[PDB]
């Protein structure tokens, strides 16, 4: 997260980091026993871990569950990026509590315009590299479907949105992948791909969850 802030212990709740050996993607835990992620930040041998906020300190609240499976959509394309988003089950059920709880998914598409949460550990440079240990947080606004598409000529799908500030400055980045992008306490974004990290006339794109609701609940429901 690039321009962002200190969350706060424990404040995104339904926040999870991705590990296999160390934190590559984050990840929203939907319920105690599944979690939504993106498709490109699919690999073996995950260990999801919850109720982190300093991934490279034990702070006495976290769980760490390895997975049992994971499920990229089966449409999704690594080259343009479509239907970027992944479930994974985890082995054991979470134990929800008031550090580690789960974000609902959401009954409509958010409304262009709407400032949501996006949060991850991701690198907080635009021009450079730095990864903090605890989790950051980023107030960003659903850019229009128009702006998105001038930003990004003939790559922008149905299955996208954009978010952000075309001035520069503020955006998720590489290490965020994977992560949550709620509106109206909803999961309605998944990070998912852009141009370089704030730079200007370049705003995030995220997965548009809302057009998966259907697969993932038809998915748990067989899994
Ligand atoms: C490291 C690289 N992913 C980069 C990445 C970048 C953004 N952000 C942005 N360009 N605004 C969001 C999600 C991502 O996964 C990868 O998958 O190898
Ligand atoms: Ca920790
Ligand atoms: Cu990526």
């Amino acid at each position: 997260i690039v321009g962002g802030y200190t969350c706060g212990a424990n404040t995104v709740p339904y926040q999870v980091s991705l590990n296999s050996g160390y934190h590559f993607c984050g990840g929203s835990l939907i319920n105690s026993q599944w979690v939504v992620s993106a498709a490109h930040c699919y690999k073996s041998g995950i260990q999801v871990r919850l109720g982190e906020d300093n991934i490279n300190v034990v702070e006495g609240n976290e769980q760490f569950i390895s997975a049992s499976k994971s499920i990229v959509h089966p449409s999704y394309n690594s080259n343009t990026l479509n239907n970027d988003i992944m479930l994974i089950k985890l082995k054991s059920a979470a134990s929800l509590n008031s550090r580690v709880a789960s974000i609902s998914l959401p009954t409509s598409c958010a409304s262009a315009g709407t400032q949501c949460l996006i949060s991850g550990w991701g690198n907080t440079k635009s021009s450079g590299t730095s990864y903090p240990d605890v989790l950051k947080c980023l107030k960003a606004p659903i850019l229009s479907d128009s702006s998105c598409k001038s930003a990004y000529p003939g790559q922008i799908t149905s299955n996208m949105f954009c978010a952000g500030y075309l001035e520069g400055g503020k955006d998720s980045c590489q290490g965020d992948s994977g992560g949550p992008v709620v509106c109206s306490g909803k999961l309605q974004g998944i990070v998912s791909w852009g141009s370089g990290c704030a730079q200007k006339n370049k705003p995030g794109v995220y997965t548009k969850v809302c057009n998966y609701v259907s697969w993932i609940k038809q998915t748990i429901a067989s899994n």
